[PDB]
């Protein structure tokens, strides 16, 4: 929002766009929470996909998505991504 006072002492809101919403936190956590889609999905993709991102990007990825070096699951790329998808689907209707 912005209020303009350029007509002497007469004021007038030049423009205002009002955003109102609730229930964002559950989706925020289902995307980036402990069981969120992004952390597990990125971890599985990094484990099953050859090659590592530059070290600078690697630090951020480890910090945010909790990439794990070693996994004992002979489950494949498809199941690795699909576990994250499954938990996200449960996240969707398990909350607001």
């Amino acid at each position: 929002k912005t209020t303009l006072t350029a007509f002497g002492f007469a004021s007038a809101d030049l423009i205002e766009i009002g955003l109102e919403g609730k229930g964002f936190e559950p989706t925020l956590e289902a995307l980036f929470g402990k069981q969120g889609f992004f952390p597990d999905s990125v971890n599985k993709a990094l484990y099953w996909v050859n090659g590592q991102v530059p070290d600078g990007v690697s630090k951020v990825l480890v910090d945010h998505f909790g990439y794990t070096k070693d996994d004992k699951h002979e489950q494949d790329m498809v199941n690795g991504i699909m576990l994250s998808v499954e938990k996200l689907i449960k996240d969707l209707k398990s909350k607001e």
